[PDB]
């Protein structure tokens, strides 16, 4: 949640804005431009993918500090919970607020801060590693049952997207894709879009 | 790496230090209180967490901005990938600079901002434990791409143990066991040793 009491002190300044249950606060595919202060109430925030498919992102509470100041590559869907008050604060009111106090800059700073750590912690506590042995045993697996030699190699006709992958194993779509690209790279095997060759069936069976 | 050049404009006030290949620049459990701003090079950070497992966190490289300011929770330890000349920046350093230039307040704004935007969607991308929901998954991908409408149904003619099957979506043998049981008496799929045969791929594909 990530609070900064410090900033009721201000929101005088801000322009308050005030959000019934249900009603949708930050709309996916607009152009935010206002830190938003959460004085009283609860924000939930999903985030909605290149491919329309939406996912919680985090709830915001009283004192919370939400919003795209600048564009950052992310729909947004925000919606209240409860009865929500917010102060909206724009760049130029920060400045203001900013020179009458300036140890403000660093406790939004602050706020920040954490928020970073808090979140790359937990990108590190996805446990990458399972998940990728789960992969690997996938494809020795179709291939040893599925695979057709052709020459030196074994091939599958067989559509098979990431997607899929990432589904069947639960596996990061980054490990999916870094998993993959690096299988191509050390000659064990390439997945095409109809087909994946194998190059090598004596190694992917080695790693598992 | 999330640069930000326009404090290379400020270096001259910070206090410059210089890391030759494999150097520390943070030792584990050091406490930080200034930002780094790393000039030219490569830092390695790896978190180390509560039962001394270290794991990678990330690189960092030209004008990427490093460094706690405050307490943050993590154990982190960087270290020098090549030579890297790295300018330190403090609080009382950072007030000063936000006095000359008001400007770079929100340029920071805007680093940790996409950073948090950056690791944010990155736990939102993220595949609920399942593991059930991937066992279907699995079947249905199999069926749909390698069965030949046999009458009212779909055979696959593919070996699968039970075995190969926990092996691929980590789940439990109990749990694959279970779920296979019961799909086979709600009518929906049925595996026999050289085959499975599917009597109802509309309903599969529901359950997923």
């Amino acid at each position: 949640f990530f609070p900064i009491e410090k900033l009721r002190n201000y929101t005088d300044m801000g322009i308050i804005r005030e959000f019934a249950k249900g009603s949708a606060i930050i709309m996916p595919g607009e152009d935010t431009t206002s830190m938003i202060f959460l004085m009283d109430g609860k924000i939930k925030l999903d985030i909605i993918f290149e491919d329309g498919s939406e996912k919680l992102l985090y709830y915001a509470g009283s004192n919370s500090l939400i919003g795209r100041l600048y564009p950052t590559g992310n729909n947004i869907y925000a919606t209240a919970m409860e009865q929500t008050r917010t102060c909206w604060f724009s760049e130029e009111c920060l400045r203001v607020i900013f020179r009458t106090d300036e140890d403000m800059i660093f406790e939004i700073f602050k706020n920040y801060l954490t928020k970073v750590a808090y979140y790359a912690r937990q990108v590190a506590e996805i446990n990458t590693y399972n998940p990728t042995i789960r992969i690997l045993r996938l494809f020795y697996e179709l291939c040893s049952s599925q695979g057709k030699r052709v020459g030196d190699t074994y091939e599958i006709t067989m559509p098979l997207s990431q997607k899929s992958i990432g589904e069947i194993t639960g596996a990061h779509h980054v490990t999916v894709s870094k998993v993959l690209a690096c299988l191509k790279k050390e000659n064990i095997l390439d997945k095409k879009k109809n087909k994946f060759i194998v190059y090598n069936l004596e190694e992917l069976k080695h790693l598992s």
